[PDB]
């Protein structure tokens, strides 16, 4: 196996997580930005 990585470009500045969607990123920041 000879694969790089993922090449998603919306990623999070909290996490390890990336997504190929604008929208995606917006609902996993959702979570950072405020809670209970
Ligand atoms: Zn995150």
């Amino acid at each position: 196996g000879s694969s790089g990585s993922s090449g998603k470009p919306y990623k999070c500045p909290q996490c390890s997580y990336a997504s190929a969607i604008k929208a995606n990123l917006n609902v996993h920041l959702r979570k950072h930005t405020g809670e209970k």
